[PDB]
């Protein structure tokens, strides 16, 4: 196994939304075949932030699933080497962004940097007012396609008030030079955002993903 | 409805300028979750685009629910349930329907008006070099006595390629019904050619709702 049943993990996240740069740093700890992860984060530049950490909350881990042992895990196959991916992140209101990660491992470490662009999030909105509440369950269709895994998700953002507010990821992730694929299939997960402060400046997050094969 | 039903279909529209209309007949078992239909193009036939893009808007009334969860598309049965799509391919080709579907005895009407446009000359669509749809899961999830159904599906095409759809469906039930937590409906849609020309076509799916369990 490249993975232990328990890693270290570390984060490093740099970007923009909206003109105003920060820096994110975290650490963790996870059980990637039970996928299962958690991690402790700071906003080291650029805080508080002047928009919600839940737009990037879900940028910062796919090697983080549990497979069937009938479904192959590209996520896991992809190590030692490492993954990189690209995503693109739409929200119905208009606010867009698109963000690069490296997952790589170090020892019993995993590492993943990341550099995040938003832009044209309304100034009224829900994400630049910091009026949400975390992101809704949802499933991610994973579709094998030349040597690469596209990931294509609708999530909901939740928003005070009892609103929320529609959001499309399209992802595409890259192992080097791939041998196995696993037929289309979803990743159901949940994500949970833990605030250690009252002035957002720390935050902590989990997620449990779970992979199968449609039924029909 | 009852455990076997009737079904028709009539779909008006144009793609790329070119008018057409669509006519169906067909039986399914709602609870079952099962359908099929054959369809024929009665006006502006051969098309020139793939008719694979207005099969999945030729049926939410046809899908296996658990017990535990309610079945917002069966309970807006008698009164019927409308709703609007927006679909949009990776390459710019778009459209919009807007699909009434109505009770009358034993036989579900289905109404449509499918307007499409910017669809490639050289696209897989307009080239009609496509293969069916892959299986997927639209989401639904409820807002303000509305469904709201979100789904990635891909179209296949000759020559081990895909082109990516993106749906966005909001479903309203004509009376107010009970509604359910958010959910997915997986759904498996077949087609088959009934002819060389590109005029009848039969279609058959298989839809079933799941609750995440995470």
């Amino acid at each position: 196994q490249a993975l232990a049943d328990t890693m270290k993990m570390t984060w490093l996240m740099e970007g923009s939304v909206n003109g105003h740069a920060f820096t994110i740093e975290g650490e963790g700890t996870g059980k990637p075949y039970e996928g299962k992860q958690s991690g402790t984060f700071r906003v080291t530049k650029g805080g508080p932030l002047p928009f919600a950490f839940d737009i990037v909350a879900p940028t910062l881990f796919k090697c983080f699933m549990k497979y069937p042992a009938d479904i192959p895990d590209y996520f896991k196959l992809a190590f030692p080497e490492g993954l990189t991916y690209d995503r693109k992140i739409a929200f119905e209101d208009g606010g867009c962004a698109t963000a690069t990660v490296e997952m790589s491992l170090k020892g019993n470490t995993l590492v993943h940097k990341t550099n995040f662009q938003g832009g044209n999030f309304p100034i009224d909105g829900p994400v630049m007012q910091k009026r949400t509440l975390g992101w809704e369950p949802t499933s991610e269709k994973m579709t094998p396609c030349d040597g690469i895994i596209k990931g294509d998700t609708i999530m909901y953002l939740m928003v005070e008030g009892g609103k929320t507010l529609k959001c499309r990821y399209e992802n595409n992730y890259r192992a080097n030079k791939p041998v196995l694929m696993p037929p289309s299939h979803f990743v159901d997960l949940r994500l949970t955002r833990t605030n250690l402060d009252k002035e957002g400046l720390a935050f902590k997050l989990e997620e449990y993903a779970v992979a199968r094969v449609l039924e029909v």
